């Protein structure tokens, strides 16, 4: 009955990677709180997006398809107005390969045309430069996961 | 409208159960096709659970059977069933398990939408009688149902 307040996504690695972690999307007053904790990432910034298809059956994560863009807008940063619904920018891994990230996304929701429920999270090998189209030159996909309804 | 749904199941702690499940919209109902590996030989409980959360080691985070009508536990062919009562999946001597059938209850939009819910494979058989689980026991694999 009660509208969806939480969303959870466990990312598993693509072929020839050890990238794993959990991402929670919690509803707050002024948007949706994104909290991500990953391991097995190479040190540095990694592309971090919601993709249109919730399919992680492919070895290379190609089955996730393109960036979740139901408004047919350009690729950008989370802070940008001109962005895809699934433009969550970059996640940064430390020297130990641990990556934490928490911020308030004002675009994502858990119901309607722009619902992220049943979509995929994709972590990329390289940095999302937030300029290049349509991907940000993030390159290969190192981890995939499907966004599910939380409690 | 969403025509297809896909769910990759990964194992819980101390299990090797993996596979892919597709839900395709067909004449009559929704065609369920499941291909699993690393299951013990025999029948295994096979359900859609209310929470799409596989973050727990033992798959407890998936919660109970997806039951938005507050009905009793039953078989897929039964009228008195949970929306996520997909019965049992059977693994051969090699631990491979295939299963295809037409479910007339599951849909990809509305109150009874399976999109964003979890698939759970159990250690033991779902007897389709015992409440509320069918005495299926421990959870060996978890996965979230996504849009195809
Ligand atoms: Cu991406
Ligand atoms: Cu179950
Ligand atoms: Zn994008
Ligand atoms: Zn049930």
């Amino acid at each position: 009955e009660g509208k969806t307040q939480k969303a959870v996504c466990v990312i598993y690695p693509t072929q020839d990677y050890k990238v794993t972690g959990v991402i929670t999307f919690t509803k707050s007053d002024d948007g949706v709180k994104v909290v991500a904790d990953l391991n097995g990432l190479s040190p540095g910034k990694h592309g971090f997006h919601i993709h249109e298809c919730g399919d992680c059956s492919a070895s290379d994560g190609t089955s996730a398809g393109g960036h979740f863009n139901p408004e047919e807008k350009s690729h950008g940063a989370p802070m940008d107005m001109s962005r895809h619904i699934g433009d969550l920018g970059n996640i940064t891994a430390d020297e130990n390969g641990k990556a934490h990230l928490e911020y308030i996304d004002k675009m994502i929701v858990f119901e309607g045309e722009h619902s992220i429920i049943g979509r995929s999270m994709i972590v990329h090998k390289n940095e999302d430069d937030l300029k290049t189209q349509p991907t940000g030159n993030a390159g290969a996909r190192v981890a995939c996961g499907v966004i599910g309804i939380g409690k």
